[PDB]
């Protein structure tokens, strides 16, 4: 808080692996500019849109940062030593700074661009710690800090949604002023700190199981239970072994499952007309269809059907140079969830048959498929993994009832997440009227700011006690010749994530 | 315990504001009956009942006391005040006392009724504070303390049922004897107190949301993730945004339900046949059929659709007039579910839409409707509101599993409720023979007993600490003229309870 | 609270005068019924009334001890003493005390009535100590303790009015329900008392003017102070002095006065046709019309006129054997006020004459009476006197402002007044069924109670000081012979209050 | 520029059975919400709200 001319923070970005815990440390440089030109607006959907599509809600001037993504504290060396070497880790605590505040102002003159520093105008800052705002974080949007560190990001715009009916609004809808919350101002000179401590929430799972839940049994050994083997000619009983696995008894059952539907990365293999939006599961809430993406954890795809993917579940993620619209199959990556076919049903494939009657001496016995079931004593699962470029966590909502509330996009469920961090530039008016006018002013100096930002997270570590005799599977690069070297800058200097990288590597018993 | 011309108790009505917390306090005059003229009996079905409504039971002499309705507690102005400035409560703890006990001899003679006072009679009383005995607490029934304190009210007689085969017992069936307790035994000058302590359970949530479960995300900003925008033609695929929000990745699931009729409150729009029975949604346990009313949660109806209602889904309150049996629309008041639309299904629709097959170049994609679904991971959902007369508390079953114990009709679940407090008068018997005779007396003097009963509650309350800036909806009494006053007596004295009371006013964010 | 056998107080029937206080304490026997048969009731104006007569309202089952007249605390011996001897005197504090309690059951049978003891019955009793309810005291009501001890007497039913639009309510008219506040219950061995302390009040002026308004100069000495006392051919001045009292200078100025209509108690001066209402001065609030009686304290009459009284405008009693409609002047006992004609405005006159207009060579000067004139700076005035058989207090209504807060009928304004005492019989209910019957009980036990009251008043006394050398003017008996003795019993026992008597006798300068 | 005002505040005690007026916001759907900014950032106060609601006996 010094003055102009003293820097107000350093440049931390680093990582430090101690024992059973590993810090991450970031900084970046920003800039935010003047948003809805200092105003607050109401927004909605247009009235020729699908019932679907209907909104209503508010844009802010306030800008907000968004750190909510592990590659903006993990580089892909740092994943790598993770997810090789940990069967699971979790966040313990963060701190944050804003510092190197600098507020430009900008003329347009004649014909060019003039900027130059207004060392007396404030940015303001605040962080909603009571949770008393729309909460954001979380729905996957974009803004985030690069994971390239040498990389400087826009500052993206603070906006929310409130009750709609159509484009309309309810009685109980809510509009939020946030200049009606106390926020710090700084000068060029001035810095900001928060610090916050995560709630316990379990350990991501990274590791994969070298079992599956249909194979927990003895092969050399019957069982003493015996099961039906017979009904032609007369009732006949066995005791099931390692000839007949399909009949043994057994203590537990795969986890739920929403059938989807089959898209192949082999083009002639897919149906060639539009179903788009009539092939997606979705669900049903107060008259609007939303589709249920990625859903309920689920494996993509059976062994040997690798060209498979469900179509709405899988986080599918762009290339460096892919479209915003109908980018090709080439352009995108696509995550694969495979691992978890040990204790999950497959994404696209139904969870069983179930018995639809009586059998008689009439009447053969019918089973029809079960294509959605929910949850039953006795079942187990694992969750969806995370990923470099995936999101960290994210808010459970504030209700009555939920059930395993981890969220489905992946990672950490969080009552009391991080605080949502919002900053705008204060408004400077230009030269008013010399005759007094009541009407609110209309008429500012052109400015934006920028700085830099740094985020240290500590993340607590679950060791690996493995007896396996035999090499795990490891996350490797490849050792040959390449034009580019992944996961860096080419020769215009744009960095690249060329492939996902999930958790799970290591191994253990069910 | 003082004698004949000494009170024993006072008469304490009142509700006391204090900081964080209630205390009501609620006293009324009952009379008790002889029931059943001394005996217990066995009770069952008839032999042409319905296989559904077959049942095997006992009735006994005693009668019990009711406290389980908000009315019993809360004015309607009280009930008011705790609606519309708080975002939850819950129980804590409560007194009980009976006094003033009178016991009055009834003699026919000739051709009147004389009553006159037995000094030396005696009335039982003990609470089951053990939970030794069947608890019909719990199941809505009538009998109560009435909502208008001058109100004079009639004990209700204690009856219970246990296993039945058809109109038969099974040899596990049990059969309970009331006199194998101890009791409290009162002359007139004589009282009884008992105290008890709520166990811990969460608060009610007395508050709506202001945001939709599909709803969450920031509207000016689109997603990082892309999803199947494009099949026709070859795959495409695209980033989510304001415009296309039904397709946007999100992380939680609406809530589960399990689909029921929809009835018109406007008559022409319902068909002329009976499916009264035929159209309710029921479980089928052990070979007998149960409506499921009012089951799960869900809302009443989506945006506009006011005039439905789910047919066995939603409380129904008699007006004060209204008839036993077959009460025309205009008699009976249908509570609304409305508000819980923001995470939960509506009950009268579908949860969402499954994938049925594998699409290919032949074979379009299919899809069918799910009318029932269980809990899934990621699931969120509101419980049913409480009303002003609806119930306060369940008895959470005794059971090796259950799964998020909030009882249906809505309300607290509690596995040790406020015990039932069991009341009885104690027979006298008339002039025995003068010759011994072995056989039990059959031959009592004609009595009643009368007396006051109070509970005091205290209620423990969650404040609000919203952020919106415009008004909340609030409950309003209308200011206009009218006939009568809500929530009063007419000029026969007859006190009525003209519309229901939720509790969700205030809101909150998801 | 001892028992059945034991009184649990004594009569005390006492006047103490001390030095500067006088201490009186009054004891009743009381006879309390069940009324509205135990029920609250709406009760309104029928539909053909007059708009100025309409009301909405409550009837309620309790009865209230009123104790609001002089002479339920003075004998005509003890307001004597007062009077003649005293300038002044204001309450200061009392005890109120209810015992010896009596509950009996009245049985119709065949031919004739039954009256017994109910020994276990209760009447329940509570003080609004706080003014949580409609305040009905202080509306000059019948029902209060009798002037003569010996006389049994009826406890009064409580109603209260609300607001009213025609004979309907409006939304925020209000509901009370008195069982809805705690109360003692008394058995026959119980007692109740109250301790009350009066807030600071101005003495009342028990006293008269020796001198008026208008004659405060000394009559011998001529002002120097002018006074124009000549228009004609010129002004001229001149120096007012004992032959001009009409012209000099004063400092000070009569009281308010609002003129009312003049009737003359000779018959044959009376008009003759109906200006009962017409006649009367009233205020118009929210669309109705009340008469403004007695009205502001103004003279009755002025000097040798005394046959005439202000239509609406003073106190006026019925003798013992009046009717209650329509009873001839001989049969009532009028109230003269024409002590205060020294500084107040005679009721029936104008308060004087305003200047309308500009005098000139061409133009008169013109001047109209003043009939209704507000408060001006510089007016003194005396508030109406109190009488034996008058009110003593009433409640200052809860307002942002009011002005000089003394009771138009006469007496001490209170803000915190002695509060209401309400009293009821607990309903006892007749034998119920012996089947279950949810509705509230309709049939009771017919009872009333009896018992005795006290109330203990200690008041403070103003001495008189006087110098003059002249005997006072006294109230005194007459001392002839006649054929009864003022204010005693006649030859049927039949005690009577023949005259009213005020307070004003002694004398007091300016 | 900043302003703090502390206020003290008179509570109820009322022993009225029946529910009072209470001012309260529309529950029904609306192009806008009351006492909200519109589309252009406009801020409006749509109507004027007094302080008396709560009754008290004379």
């Amino acid at each position: 808080a010094d003055g102009v001319g003293n820097a107000s923070g350093n440049w931390h970005c680093d990582s430090t692996w101690l024992g059973d815990r590993v810090i991450t440390t970031s900084t970046r440089t920003w800039a935010l500019p003047t948003y809805n030109n200092h105003l607050y607006k109401q927004i909605s959907s247009q009235s020729g849109a699908n019932n679907d599509n209907h909104y209503f809600g508010y844009s802010t001037p306030w800008g907000y940062f968004d750190f909510n993504r592990f590659h903006c504290h993990f580089s892909p060396r740092d994943w790598q030593r993770l997810i090789n070497n940990n069967w699971g880790f979790r966040p313990k605590r963060l701190n944050f700074k804003l510092f190197n505040i600098q507020v430009k102002e900008v003329t347009q003159t004649d014909g060019t661009k003039t900027i130059a520093n207004n060392l007396t105008s404030t940015v303001q800052v605040f962080a909603d710690s009571e949770y008393q705002l729309p909460y954001v974080l979380g729905s996957a949007h974009q803004g985030c800090f690069p994971p390239f560190p040498a990389d400087v990001f826009m500052v993206p715009q603070y906006g929310y949604l409130t009750l709609n009916n159509g484009s309309q609004a309810m009685g109980r809808s809510s509009f939020y002023c946030l200049e009606y919350f106390p926020s710090q101002m700084l000068r060029t000179g001035n810095n900001f700190t928060f610090s916050y401590t995560f709630e316990d929430v379990p350990f991501h799972s990274s590791y994969a199981h070298s079992q599956s839940l249909d194979r927990l049994m003895n092969p050399l050994i019957d069982q003493y239970l015996y099961y039906l083997s017979k009904t032609q000619n007369g009732l006949g009983f066995s005791q099931a072994g390692h000839n007949s696995m399909r009949d043994q008894s057994r203590n537990w059952l795969p986890g739920p499952c929403f059938r989807q539907q089959r898209i192949s990365k082999t083009p002639t293999q897919n149906n060639t007309g539009d179903f788009a939006w009539t092939g997606t599961t979705r669900y049903h809430l107060n008259g609007r269809n939303s589709a249920m993406n990625p859903g309920p954890a689920m494996a993509s795809h059976k062994d040997d059907e690798e060209r498979f993917f469900p179509q709405n579940g899988v986080l599918i993620f762009g290339k460096e140079d892919a479209e915003k619209n109908n980018a090709v199959l080439d352009k995108v990556i696509i995550t694969d969830e495979e691992e978890i076919r040990t204790t999950n049903p497959v994404a696209t494939g139904e969870y069983g048959l179930v018995a639809t009657n009586f059998q008689n001496n009439t009447t053969a016995a019918d089973t029809e498929m079960v294509n959605a079931q929910g949850i039953l004593p006795g079942m187990v699962w694992q969750d969806r993994d995370v990923y470099l470029q995936g999101p960290i966590w994210a808010k459970i909502p504030h209700t009555d009832g939920h059930f395993h509330p981890s969220p489905l996009m992946g990672g950490f469920g969080l009552k009391r997440p991080p605080p949502q961090i919002l900053i705008k530039n204060t408004p400077v008016p230009a030269d008013p009227a010399t005759t007094f006018n009541p009407a609110k002013l209309a008429s500012f100096i052109t400015q934006y700011s920028t700085g830099q930002v740094s985020v240290e997270i500590e993340w607590e570590l679950q060791k690996e006690n493995s007896k396996r005799w035999n090499p795990e599977v490891q996350y490797t690069s490849n050792y040959n010749k390449s034009v580019n070297v992944e996961f860096t800058v080419d020769n215009n200097g744009v960095y690249s994530e060329p492939r996902t990288i999930g958790t799970r590597y290591l191994t253990r018993n069910l």
